């Protein structure tokens, strides 16, 4: 009961974890970096006093972020990650047998170097010959290269939290920068912030509605991440249908992904994409568009 | 913001709500009772320092606890609540037009009387002529009468070897006391504790497995409750099938329940009853059975 | 263990009290006002999230603030309080049999009204015919009236915490506004902030040294107030000697103060005014002057 | 500032220090051991979640515990410490040029070894040829040998009916075990717990009164220790008088102690030994005596 990490997850709500140690610290010009060894959730990466990922449950976030998008694609070969940095999104992508190139594009090289040093789980990923790490703003990087991708993965900070990432959630970004970089049949997925019965209105509903303005097919889905103290959300978007059965997803996971997923099977995905009454209605009624 | 309610979810995890006021604090010999006015979740009922119900989201717990059971029943008329006390379970049950009688059987009259006075959301419920409040141990109450019920609802504290609720979660209780007091087609539902990816192993899987030893059809389901900082669980159990589609559930809700549910439609229940890979497998492989 | 009031008494130090209730709230234009019913210290007055006084131990602060100054005066009849507001400083002054006028001069009428309503302990004081409550800045009020006083009592906020009160600790204020309002033989006392072995350097040492520039005789003294999580300080200042024995103080307390003091006797005062080695040396070496 | 060390001073009061790091955490079967790097107070030694010593202000506790006793003694050569363990008590004792031998008798060798390695302030002390470390219960150690001492120093945990230190605070211990092992002119000093206006009644007054039953001259004294969030107390006890002026104490310090004290001069001790009105009277009227 002695030592605690405390985070105010909203103005009137605090989440505190007991600590074993403060393992490593760092800073970049951009943000303070800490790896805490926490009692409830293991090793926790904290950026400017905000938890990013925890050892015990980051697999849920990263499996949910990555696998549904790739599984719905008939043959995904190259993927661009906007953000990432920790190595975990790349790790999950690199489990797919069809993938021959992963680009991880994140502005903060010291975070990437910190994670390559200290997030043991991603050592194999960071050494895989298919991974290229680009240190740049993702918008500038997409704009400046002609390569198109089968899948693009948004693994950036939530939009409302500041300026830099906000631009990467706008209708104009999606329409005029992101789509031209998707191959025919391409799939976009983004993390879409909290997706709780009330917390979902902060950004999840707006991200969903913004994507609805741009892509023909949009599938929001969500899952509990214990260390985040909330349900978290993601949104798939494509100009081709996003419709697979639990059974087809399972067959695809067996065919295409090395080793067994820990969190996600077909039925889990079907559950995740079946939102509750209130959340579904709220997503339906949402009028705000990043724009 | 200087004033906080703090709860130790686990010994190593604390969940803190900023406080507007402390509306009441007190105690029976069973437990201390407090009603807090919290900023994030509104008015919150706390028993022995453990949050029970918050105003903003208790509808989730009570709709999930009540509606799936009654909706799977062909025509539920008579229901018995083990515990409850706050009136919210009763409130949701009384939304069903099929219902003729609800018995609320709680051991702590001071909690009932507190909530009857202070939880104004339940004032209608508490004054409904269909409601009977009995102050008793639920095992004693059930065993002492031959009346049977269409649905019996477990709304008790989580089981803890050596606590007073524990006996109401055992195999022998379910087999020898509860099952004999269910009518033909009867459905049991209990709250079943935390149901998180890791937290589900403390009691949810055990409750599921204990029920699997007694009833033919057992349906575990879960939903997030923000004020609880976890996914929470419930389990349906019956000797008649529990297999309705989303749409059939919505039809039944429209026909049978007064006003629109806030949380639960049929798709929500189907989603709730599809557990994740790890939790499904953990439940399947669980060998713990609560006994005596 | 459920409900807590937390205060950051410095940037890296937090003090938290368990709560029974939040009794009354208020605000003025100047500050948010709260009366908390705390488990360890009883009813606690909190102004803009800073504890002012607690029921169980405010007697220590108010007895220490008031009695030594009056007891060292041969016959104190009128007293002006810069600040106060709660009624407790006035309460202690009104126990002296020699006193025929107390002026309480505080800028915030709603705090005074709040305390007259809710600080039960000071009901008799607030009804005593000798008390006048003036709603004004103390500097403006001293400047604008010709009356002089036997004792002036500084019961204001610490100087470094903001602007309004800071001016009431400067060498120029003391020299040119405060002294001209002291009668021949008059005594000044001010609360002088934290007086801990390290905390004393924030303001206590500076207040002491500032008064040393202005008055011939200056006596700093201190005492623990549990609810304040520190030793607290006061400074006496006069152009006449401030030298009484414990025995003489005791005789005077018996002659001049109605009822028994709870905290202070002569020996207690002698102890209070005997500071520790490090604190004494630090006060000696202090060069900062509010100025 | 996101990371905090928290200590429950009382069940209703918490005192929290921002944390730089957790330098070590561990345990013997007696107690968990942690060394924290705190922002306000530097490195802090915590035993079973209770702060023992902080770097910025431990000098206050250890100078107050040690110097008054030795200075009131005419020529103290041989001293026995009950407890200690951290090395700081020993360190202050070894500043006295009169001293020929210090015995540190602590029950928990893991605490001694931890501090010998991690408290670099005490490295000199621990390597001083005048220091002997004995791992034993202090009652057993004293009773088992006929060696007597000029000063015996109690540096143990506060007494708690049923804890292992408790016996070292009883009337019978002091009379029948400790007093026989003091030399002519011998002085006992113990730490005596919180000594706040209200907190002093938990143990400080009891310790004072227990000693008043055994020794002729008993001098309670106190001082603030910021990291402790309270005034702390100690008590001197002797069958020879304990009445020196501030100036005589300063003379003795100059003559006998290596380097300048940081906290304690003679005036400080006289101030420390003048308790406030309420505490003086509370001590005077105390009837509790620690027994067996
Ligand atoms: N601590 C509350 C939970 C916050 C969780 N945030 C999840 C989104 C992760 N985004 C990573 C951004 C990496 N560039
Ligand atoms: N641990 C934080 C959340 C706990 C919430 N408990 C939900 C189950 C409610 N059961 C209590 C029934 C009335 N005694
Ligand atoms: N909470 C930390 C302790 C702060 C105590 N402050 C004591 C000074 C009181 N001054 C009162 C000012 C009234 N106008
Ligand atoms: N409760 C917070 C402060 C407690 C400080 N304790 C001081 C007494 C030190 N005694 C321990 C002796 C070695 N076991
Ligand atoms: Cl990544
Ligand atoms: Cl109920
Ligand atoms: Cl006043
Ligand atoms: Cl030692």
């Amino acid at each position: 009961k002695s030592c605690w990490y405390e985070e105010e997850i909203e103005e009137n709500l605090r989440w505190c974890f007991a600590l074993n140690s403060i393992l490593h610290t760092g800073a970049s010009q951009y943000q303070d970096i800490a790896l805490l060894d926490t009692k409830p959730f293991g090793k926790a990466l904290v950026l400017d006093g905000k938890l990013q990922s925890a050892e015990t449950d980051e697999f849920i976030y990263h499996e949910c972020l990555v696998h549904p998008a790739l599984l719905h694609h008939p043959m995904p070969k190259n993927v661009f990650i906007m953000g990432g940095g920790e190595g975990s999104t790349a790790r999950e992508l690199l489990r797919h047998k069809t993938i021959d190139k992963v680009v991880m594009c994140d502005i903060d090289e010291e975070v990437v170097e910190f994670c390559k040093s200290y997030l043991v789980v991603n050592k194999e990923a960071f050494h895989d010959s298919r991974l290229e790490v680009v240190i740049n703003d993702a918008k500038a990087e997409l704009e400046g290269k002609e390569e198109k991708y089968d899948v693009i993965v948004g693994d950036l900070a939530d939009p409302i939290e500041g300026g830099p990432c906000y631009k990467l959630y706008t209708k104009d970004f999606y329409e005029l920068t992101l789509k031209p970089k998707l191959k025919k049949g391409g799939i976009f997925v983004t993390q879409a912030g909290p997706a709780g019965i009330f917390s979902h209105t902060e950004v999840f509903s707006c991200i969903y509605n913004t994507l609805r303005q741009v892509f023909k097919y949009v599938v929001p889905y969500s899952a509990h991440i214990p260390s985040y103290a909330d349900i978290w959300g993601w949104v798939l978007a494509s100009d081709s249908p996003l419709d697979l059965s639990a059974e087809e997803l399972d067959i695809r996971m067996r065919q295409r992904i090395i080793e067994e997923n820990r969190y996600l099977d077909g039925k889990t995905f079907v559950s995740s994409s079946t939102l509750s009454k209130a959340v579904r209605n709220s997503l339906n009624n949402e009028t705000h568009v990043y724009t």
